[PDB]
């Protein structure tokens, strides 16, 4: 008997405060076999929940909420191709532009044209005016899906034909390069045997026998697989990363046959944190 | 502590394990500023950084006999009226000799209204009966026991009648020799919704404390100091840590219920310091694919720590 039964022993202690803690219970009922036999009713409600013991979701890796791609590395502009992303994901797909400041006020036409073989997704007429620069945002949301089931010239030129948009950024330009702003809708275990010589975090199996405590308020289970974690870390703590429930058929000791879900009383699944 | 050289090991992991990156995207400060948009989206995902009950059991039925003429049933608790799923009464009637007929009453009992009455009819049932056994008879009495449970009445009395064609009682109500088991009772199901009691207490010692039971120790993680510039946002965060000793308790049932204590000052595999509550938080980094991406990346905040 090494750390692994002192940690099998202390397991039954923690499920029999759990129980009795869970179940809201100050004290196990006092009630005898005895007086079971004249209080349990020998009817179908009770016969069917005693009977009823014959017979996904990934929490740990991140979720991408916003994409941002920059123009990949002359010729402009040219999007990722590496991260996977679905059809009918997308919620919101923008197609990000920086128009130069301008030295006399003019008017801009802008002009977005996806490659093959050129098909127009976008044309705008803009006013500026000398000061500043200005972004200017592209609904892509179509044409992007579109692509997803399978290049983007940008143009802005000003009324002496001067392209204002910064595609291939000049000097001082850090930061004014195109991109595409996309938002996006994106959301196992070791078990031993108990003579096994493994050191590592592992699941034992455990048996609680309610009837070997004089549990006899409960009426079902009589006995659960409930299991342990026990196993060297190098978190450096093994314990359960996944618990179940089990349902219980039990005397409260205030007249009453309950039928319950106690949470986490099943090890699933062990690690270390 | 040697727990805190160790937990921020494990965060450089867990961040890109659950990042799905290999290693840290090689991404200079120098490559970032012309990468790095300086465009409203960019400047709305920076500028941001600027408890259900699942302890407690779940009560799906409730089965109540006669309190200790016949019958009066007294609840522990009342449970609100409209969280009752289904309510029924179940009367056991006993095997008869010849074949006859069974007229089944159940009654309310009521205050007297003077010239009303002081019972209340809730069903009558007509039933054959043959010789051989004695068979279960549930009445649905939902009405009645929703409508008790929203009056400021307290108790509930039902009378049981179950007379054969000779004026013989078959209603089981205080069971004589051989009847174990076989007393009315009352088989409630509801729908038990879970009360959140709003965690915000938890051993959160400081640095310097001389605690040596099991608590969670302050730790911020400096991506900067790591010289991972790929993250754009947050550049620093508050994680923390559990370090601590977690005692044995066990169960005792002489002289009185009570919890018996034992030190664990050794590594002797009883329970352990571990985080019970673990929070999110929302990373805006360079993949190093040509990509910006905002994420969540989960339990990455020890937010309460335990025994276990
Ligand atoms: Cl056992
Ligand atoms: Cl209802």
């Amino acid at each position: 008997s090494t750390w692994r039964q002192n940690t099998k022993s202390s397991r039954i202690e923690a499920i029999k405060i759990q129980i009795l803690s869970k179940l809201r219970l100050e004290t196990a009922p006092n009630i005898s076999k005895d007086v079971i036999r004249q209080l349990l009713p020998k009817a179908p409600p009770l016969r069917e929940l005693i009977d009823q013991y014959d017979v996904e979701d990934d929490d740990y890796h991140a979720t991408t909420e916003t994409i941002i791609t920059m123009p990949t590395e002359p010729k402009c502009c040219f999007f990722k191709f590496s991260s996977k992303i679905q059809y009918n994901k997308v919620v919101k797909a923008q197609l990000w532009i920086y128009l130069r400041p301008v030295e006399t006020p003019t008017t801009v036409f802008v002009q977005i044209l996806r490659l093959i073989r050129y098909t127009g997704i976008r044309s705008l007429k803009l006013d500026m005016n000398p000061g500043t620069g200005i972004w200017q945002s592209i609904d892509v949301k179509t044409v992007l899906q579109n692509w997803l089931a399978a290049g983007i010239e940008i143009k802005a030129l000003d009324e002496n034909g001067h392209d204002l948009a910064v595609t291939f950024p000049g000097p001082g330009e850090d930061g004014l390069n195109p991109f595409l702003e996309v938002k996006v809708t994106d959301t196992f275990g070791l078990d031993c045997d108990e003579h096994s010589t493994e050191s590592r975090c592992c699941r034992y199996p455990l048996t609680v026998d309610f009837e070997a405590f004089g549990w006899d308020w409960i009426i079902a289970p009589k006995r659960y697989k409930a299991n342990y974690c026990s196993g060297e870390c190098e978190g450096p703590c093994c314990t359960p990363t996944k618990m179940s429930p089990i349902n219980m058929l039990y005397f409260n000791g205030k007249e009453q046959i309950i039928y319950g879900k106690i949470p986490a009383m099943v090890v699933d699944r062990c690690g270390c944190s």
